[PDB]
């Protein structure tokens, strides 16, 4: 049932973890001085949510924080990713700090620290304070490197005594796709909306903004706080694994291009200081170019790298064509395929875009270590979903979510007997949760939430990690 999967069979100090985002989570979203997010207001439109439902409640850890801690520690897990709510310090994303935010945060990390549990704290997952929305057009403006240095510095000063292990953003990919090329997220821009946009354009100005901004917040860190505080900070990135249908010329090149438009445009920056070749190739103006300073700046500028591994897809290629500009991914020029030989890629989970396929995690990690100089990674999440309607002990019985643990874990193990430089991994999620436009019809957790009650109760998948996780 472990597979023999233990602590013994990852490296000396591997640190495990479970995973949640703050608006997921937390609830009293209008409550507790927090402003709104973009995400307020999305979800508060009738038709944006699966049963037009919204985070203003959640899991309500907000009140329970300290049970979540307890049943994290008796499960064995030694570190907690979690993000902070930038509306629920500033308000307004800027000027006024929200005292009563400060203080449920402070509480929060103290109590982790107290049961020996390691924060790792990301400072944005998709939570744009809606003030800054309005007032500056959000990430479509260079401004938000000053923006969100200006939060980031607070966030040192304020926790950065005790907490180490900092991440900056979470997947800047998916708000540049899905806020700006497919406009299904907010700010729901894209060619066709009723918002406004430009599919071909926006995503790769709202990258660049990304980047800077990281890069920005993380010189602040090295020049003002570190030399005291003695911490890190890193990104999160997506990266979903391209496997080439076959091994013709077309389809490898294809299954690379899908490598560098999904991870490449973020990496390649990080690590060597440039876009990718094929996006400079195919994207050209619509691409902005980094000046030598800003490339400097934004080359080493994460101490290490999160990926969040999920699933994996088969690519197909094509005679690379000159196209008239219509999106960041129509510019890929690749053909997305989910069976070979007949038989499918794997099994799906709930989410249609969950592929169920082990592999893929050494596909994503060994590809990293061969290409990007073998980089600190850690895997900040990795997961999949049961459907909504089941009885409670249908979904405590989450056979398939030990399966999915157990057989990653062990492409996981793999890849770091072969050399990759893993620090950790970290389970998407701690707790059943608001899944996005899903609403509360898909059910990530280990713990299951009864969303009527807000009860906890541990699936076997948790009883699995603290089997496998014991000291
Ligand atoms: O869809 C499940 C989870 C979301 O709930 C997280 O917020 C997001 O970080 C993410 N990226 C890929 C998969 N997921
Ligand atoms: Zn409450």
């Amino acid at each position: 049932w472990l597979g023999g999967l233990s602590r013994a069979a990852f490296p000396k100090r591997f640190v495990f973890g479970t995973v949640t985002s703050a608006y997921q989570v937390e609830g009293m979203a209008a409550s507790g001085g927090r402003g709104p997010s973009i995400w307020d207001a999305f979800a508060h439109t009738p038709g944006n949510v699966a049963g037009n439902q919204n985070g203003d409640v959640a899991t309500d850890q907000y009140h329970r924080y300290k049970e979540d801690v307890n049943l994290m520690k008796s499960l064995n897990f030694d570190a907690y990713r979690f993000s902070i709510s930038w509306s629920r310090i500033f308000p307004d994303g800027e000027g006024r700090v929200n005292q009563e935010g400060v203080a449920y945060y402070n509480n929060l990390i103290n109590y982790l620290l107290q049961k020996g549990i390691t924060p790792y704290v990301n400072l944005y997952h998709y939570d744009l304070p809606l003030a800054l929305e309005k007032k500056y057009g959000g990430w479509l403006n260079a401004k938000m490197a000053d923006l969100f240095t200006e939060y980031a510095d607070f966030c040192f000063k304020t926790f950065g005594n005790r907490v180490k292990h900092w991440f900056t953003f979470n997947e800047p990919r998916i708000v540049a796709l899905l806020g700006y090329d497919q406009g299904t997220n907010p700010p729901k821009r894209c060619t066709k909306c009723a918002a406004g946009g430009n599919s071909a354009t926006e995503p790769y100005i709202v990258a660049h903004n990304f980047l800077l901004s990281h890069a920005a917040a993380v010189a602040r860190y090295r020049t003002k706080y570190q030399a005291a505080q003695q911490g890190k900070v890193g990104i999160v990135l997506d990266f979903n694994w391209y496997e080439a249908l076959s091994n013709s010329t077309e389809d490898q090149a294809a299954a690379q291009r899908a490598r560098d438009f999904h991870i490449g445009w973020y990496l390649d920056p990080l690590i060597n200081g440039h876009y990718p070749q094929i996006m400079q190739d195919l994207v050209k103006d619509r691409l902005p170019k980094f000046t030598p300073e800003q490339a400097r700046l934004v080359k080493g500028s994460a101490d290490y790298i999160g990926i969040n591994q999920y699933t994996a897809s088969y690519m197909k290629g094509q005679q690379l064509m000159q196209q008239t500009p219509t999106s960041y991914s129509a510019d890929w020029q690749v053909t997305y395929v989910f069976a070979k030989n007949g038989k499918p890629i794997g099994p799906q989970a709930n989410s249609n875009w969950l592929y169920i396929v082990p592999w893929g995690m050494y596909g994503c990690v060994n590809y990293i270590k061969q290409k990007y100089g073998n980089p600190t990674v850690v895997i900040t999440e990795n997961g999949m979903d049961q459907p909504a309607n089941l009885s409670r002990d249908q979904y405590l019985r989450d056979t398939t979510r030990v399966h999915f643990y157990r057989s990653y874990l062990t492409q996981l193990k793999k890849a770091i007997d072969e050399g990759a430089n893993v620090a950790g991994y970290f389970a998407w999620s701690l707790l059943d949760n608001f899944e996005w436009l899903s609403g509360y019809t898909s059910k990530f957790g280990i713990v299951y939430v009864d969303f009527n009650t807000l009860e906890r109760h541990p699936k076997a998948s948790a009883y699995w990690f603290r089997d496998m996780l014991k000291h």
